């Protein structure tokens, strides 16, 4: 199982400046209840963004630097590779990697934050023609998590 | 002077069971900011939200309700009463008094809440071709004001 694992707001923003342009815990929870136990694959650039691995799974960095070398974290030099690793795989970014997964993985967990927020890095544009609606769950407003957001979990047709 | 003054979402979205579907302190400030020492007109229901009048301002009421009594609180019975309040009059809502009000104001100053909330009360629709941008302001963003939004005046060409 290949899955990307993304959140994206109404113009499908990713990211500013290397950094989340939101804050939302629940959404973090969903993250960590996904991924706890199974495999992390993203760009050195996402990497860099957190600096010390996420627990409880396998961090996988996608990067040509040669002499990448983090405590905790596996290195990766190309697409390929990734196949060859195993269980169910997260796709975890950035803009590069889901760039060039897209079109690659089986399914797509992605949280829909209901916002425009400025961005200067984009999930790819994708259709409701390509891909089945698995679940729609729209997300729990509080104190914590102010802004509306949908967890979809799509999969290929 | 006749001006509507508003919060709405990316679907015009105002309220949701009696209450602001949101809590945007920048834009509690804006109200303050441009309201004070004027003139606030507000439908019945709008009022029994807020319960109380608001400091250092006109409270004006609009209801048929002919027993309507609170104290710091003016009321009028008719649309044609407005228009006989002296200085900047703020139409202020809710839904059924913008309806009444948007193809009579000199100007509006909309704060566009950039997301999407569950509501089940809405400005009007308005087009930019019967409306001139005087200015179109950024709202800023910290730990208290997390929704992104935008402060617009917009006047009528
Ligand atoms: N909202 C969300 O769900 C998420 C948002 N983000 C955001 O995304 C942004 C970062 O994305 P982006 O700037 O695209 O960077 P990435 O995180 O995708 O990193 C790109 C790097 O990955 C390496 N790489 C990519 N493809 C290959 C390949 N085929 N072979 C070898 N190496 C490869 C290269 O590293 P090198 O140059 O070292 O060789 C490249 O510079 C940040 O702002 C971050 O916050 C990230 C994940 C999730
Ligand atoms: N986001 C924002 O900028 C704001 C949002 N809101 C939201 O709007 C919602 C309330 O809107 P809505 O339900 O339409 O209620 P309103 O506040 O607009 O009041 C409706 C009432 O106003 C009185 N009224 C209106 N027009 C007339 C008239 N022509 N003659 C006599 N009386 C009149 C009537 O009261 P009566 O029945 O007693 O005669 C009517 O029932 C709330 O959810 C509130 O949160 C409100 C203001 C701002
Ligand atoms: C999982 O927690 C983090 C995620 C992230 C990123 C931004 C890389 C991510 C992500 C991501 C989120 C938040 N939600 C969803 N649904 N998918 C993602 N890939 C960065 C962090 O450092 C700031 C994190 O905490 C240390
Ligand atoms: C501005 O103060 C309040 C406004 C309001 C309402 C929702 C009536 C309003 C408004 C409004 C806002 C928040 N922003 C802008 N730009 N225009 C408005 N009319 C409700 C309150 O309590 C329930 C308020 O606090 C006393």
């Amino acid at each position: 199982t290949l899955s990307i694992l993304v959140a994206h707001d109404l113009q499908r923003v990713i990211g500013f400046e290397n950094q989340l342009p939101w804050h939302l815990p629940n959404d973090l929870k969903h993250v960590k209840k996904l991924s706890t136990g199974h495999t992390l694959v993203m760009g050195r650039k996402t990497f860099e963004s957190i600096g010390k691995p996420l627990p409880n799974r396998r961090n996988v960095v996608l990067t040509s630097d040669t002499s990448f070398n983090v405590e905790g974290v596996d290195v990766i030099h190309s697409i390929e590779d990734i196949y060859q690793l195993p269980g169910h795989v997260f796709i975890f970014g950035g803009q590069t990697l889901f760039e060039e997964m897209i079109d690659k993985v089986d399914d797509m967990y992605i949280t829909v934050i209901e916002g425009k927020f400025r961005g200067d890095t984009f999930f790819p544009p994708y259709t409701f023609e390509d891909w089945e609606v698995a679940s729609s769950v729209e997300g729990k407003l509080d104190e914590k998590n102010t802004i509306p957001h949908t967890f979809l979990h799509l999969i290929r047709k």
